């Protein structure tokens, strides 16, 4: 049985555990999990997080990308991924996001669909740019949504130590975590 | 070679830059980008990311070597004779001169440095490491806004700006140049190749 995104957020702490300083961060571990997923199944070498000035938090992989294809109503994958529940943590993040945005690069082209107050799409997922069919890559930048967590203040010790396991666990592969509020930066890196 | 400070450029402007008007203003910017230019054709770097930011300010980014984080004389930084001497290289301390304000940031060895002007190129700041970065990762930026008590506009063009880093990019070749303009979100990419 599929579910909205309404359903996350009148419960949001059935899904994240809470919605606090942890909860919080279990928004910054779904999207790295798909990222880390991805270079698991042997695509991209890097994933670089970065805490944005505004208080947002972007995750950059350079994987194949989400599909950029359609379903059914003309009716984008990447919309049915971040706005169907099949209860997974895409969703969830949108859900509790002010807003959301997912950049594609894929087939030379860059696609992106932005959503706001909790994963309502305002943009379809448009072909908005060129690039070398080389590069390629899914980048998701969310706003946790301040009218449900009781602080929106990512922690940079706290995602630092997470990266810190999945890169050790990964192997082969640099994970990185840039704080655009504090000019630091930190990468992880371990190698067998 | 009788050296001056940024007054005598800020007394005569279109002695350096050809006017105080539109043509004027965006020499400013090609200015900024020639240093990043002779730096790439120097062997370091092979992009030069040039922002139009939301304030109006204007960012020139390389990814060279980095300018020197050394002193000279007194404790005084050898970016910071680069900005404020001149030596009448010589672009940097003439758009300093005309900036209401100007920021240089430097990163090398992982570390990132920072030194900040104002009116007119007057530092604020001496030049001090602000934080931590990659050690994979070198080069300069350059940020500054024009000073509205000297141009008649400070209003940067994104199609003229556009059009001289296309050129550049084609004398150059094998160099990434590109433009983004955060004030309309739109942004282009140039690079040759022989
Ligand atoms: C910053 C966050 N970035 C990303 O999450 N990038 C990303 C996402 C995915 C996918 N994620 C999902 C979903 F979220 F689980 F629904 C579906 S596809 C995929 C993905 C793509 C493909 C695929 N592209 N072209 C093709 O023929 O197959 C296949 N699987 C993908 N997934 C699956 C398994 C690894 C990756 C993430 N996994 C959670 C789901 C790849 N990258
Ligand atoms: C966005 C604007 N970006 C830049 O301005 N990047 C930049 C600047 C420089 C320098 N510029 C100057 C100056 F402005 F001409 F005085 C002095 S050093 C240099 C530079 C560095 C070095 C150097 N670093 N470490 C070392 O041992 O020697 C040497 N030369 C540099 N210059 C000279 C010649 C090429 C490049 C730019 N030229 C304008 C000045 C490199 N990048």
């Amino acid at each position: 049985v599929l579910e909205g995104l309404d359903a996350v957020r009148k419960r949001p702490g059935m899904y994240i555990g809470s919605t606090d300083g942890a909860g919080l961060h279990h928004l910054v571990w779904e999207i790295v999990d798909n990222a880390v997923d991805e270079a698991l199944s042997g695509f991209g070498d890097r994933i670089d997080v970065t805490i944005n000035k505004d208080g947002s938090l972007t995750v950059q992989d350079h994987g194949r990308g989400m599909p950029t294809g359609m379903h059914a109503m003309g009716i984008p994958t990447v919309e049915v991924i971040f706005t169907i529940l099949h209860a997974v943590g895409s969703s969830v993040v949108n859900a509790l996001s002010s807003w959301l945005e997912v950049e594609i690069t894929r087939d030379g082209a860059v696609y992106k669909q932005r959503f706001e107050n909790g994963g309502k799409p305002v943009t379809t997922l448009k072909k908005i740019g060129t690039a070398l069919k080389s590069k390629t890559g899914t980048k998701v930048t969310f706003m946790p949504d301040a009218t449900i967590f009781s602080t929106t203040d990512f922690k940079y010790n706290t995602i630092s130590e997470r990266l810190n396991e999945s890169a050790f666990l990964l192997k082969n592969v640099t994970l990185s975590l840039t704080d655009k509020r504090t000019d630091e930066a930190i990468e992880f890196h371990y190698e067998n």
